[PDB]
């Protein structure tokens, strides 16, 4: 449980909630939510050196992982197994 975290948890994380708005349902797998991103092609949350996103970190995320408790669960769901 206990974990230094350098502090951009938070910072990209808010990448990755902007980042999934738009997509069709609030996160529709990172098919959709990734399809959403602004960048278009997948935008990385990468700072300093460290890169996170749902191309990335979503890797994660299986199937079932469809129905998303909306970007919220997602952001911190991502980062969680990421890393952060």
């Amino acid at each position: 449980g206990s974990h230094m975290k350098m502090g951009v948890k938070e910072d990209i994380r808010g990448q990755i909630i902007g980042a999934l708005a738009g997509a069709d349902f609030p996160i529709n797998s990172p098919e959709e939510l990734m399809a959403a991103l602004p960048n278009g092609p997948d935008t990385t949350c990468k700072s300093g050196d460290v890169e996170l996103k749902a191309s990335d970190a979503g890797q994660v995320l299986t199937a079932d992982d469809f129905p998303f408790k909306s970007a919220e669960e997602v952001a911190d769901t991502i980062v969680n197994k990421a890393g952060l």
